[PDB]
């Protein structure tokens, strides 16, 4: 997509139409073409299990990045890639370069992906405005396991109070409760507010 559904679909956080799969581990690429889907293992360089990627139609091409060689280099057996980076063309999924990257890299991408579209059409806006609105995209943890932190595994709670408990239990009885951040829309983090 491009436009106003574009930015509807980067500010909300909701899974792209032509999602690109992006590398989980880094590796040796082991290219297996298929009919009417590419195959590839992506063999791991320190020994771990093959991630694959299976049932991926060819609907799109091939994504052509760079490596020591220099120059643009299409999708190959033989190449070699590191974590996060996409395999085929497209656009990724914010909810997955979030965990494989640490939260600084959904920053950046929201950030540029949300300047591209406005700058192909030539407005001019300041970089301060869109982090502004992308802080709080990013406010809350999910719980794995609560223990006994009178917390519901499952929910969504802010890190500052999250924090606090988890020091507060600790400090008295002794649990450390569990959580992984999480990135919400504009439409779930509004209505989940205090009041």
């Amino acid at each position: 997509t491009g436009g106003l559904p574009r930015v509807q679909e980067l500010f909300e956080a909701r899974v792209p139409r032509g999602k690109a799969p992006i590398a989980d581990v880094t590796g040796r690429v082991r290219l297996e073409d298929g009919e009417r889907f590419y195959k590839i293992t992506i063999v791991p360089d320190d020994g771990g299990e093959e991630v694959v990627y299976d049932k991926i139609s060819k609907r799109q091409r091939l994504r052509v990045f760079k490596h020591e060689d220099g120059s643009e280099r299409v999708l190959s057996d033989g190449d070699h890639v590191e974590v996060g980076q996409q395999l085929m063309e497209g656009s990724a999924d914010p909810h997955e370069v979030l965990r494989v990257q640490g939260p600084r890299e959904v920053q950046i991408h929201l950030v540029r992906e949300v300047q591209e579209v406005y700058r192909a059409q030539g407005v001019s806006i300041h970089d301060k405005h869109i982090e502004v609105i992308v802080r709080q995209m990013l406010r809350r943890v999910t719980i794995i396991d609560s223990g006994s932190t009178e917390f519901l595994p499952g929910s969504l709670i802010d890190r500052a109070e999250f924090e606090a408990e988890n020091r507060r239990v600790v400090a008295e009885g002794g649990e450390p409760a569990a959580g992984r951040p999480v990135l919400m829309g504009i439409t779930k983090a509004s209505l989940a507010t205090d009041s």
